[PDB]
């Protein structure tokens, strides 16, 4: 059975820590984007975005997407990333 085999697979490998690592890397990427490319906030005001191991990090990201007028929400992560990269590129082009 597919579901029974999935429970066996989960015992072979618990993906939780790797999903957590991916979240961290994703958050670090957002932080680098804000710090070096979007630069929407004052540097003093990026502290909450920077605190990537916080369980409240998504709340801050939601405020960030609002603050830069991103048309996507956090739940649409792939679209938010692409949009923020597009914004970063347009901000970067022409010094
Ligand atoms: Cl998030």
């Amino acid at each position: 059975n597919a579901f029974r085999r999935k429970l066996t697979a989960l015992d072979y490998h618990n993906p939780a820590g790797f999903n957590c690592k991916d979240e961290t890397e994703f958050r670090n990427f957002i932080v680098w984007l804000e710090d070096q490319k979007i630069r929407h906030y004052k540097i003093e005001d990026r502290g909450n975005l920077r605190n990537i191991h916080s369980s409240d990090w998504p709340k801050f990201f939601e405020k960030y997407l609002r603050d830069v007028n991103c048309p996507f929400k956090i739940q649409d992560r792939q679209e938010a990333i692409d949009w923020l990269l597009g914004l970063a590129v347009r901000l970067e082009y022409g010094d």
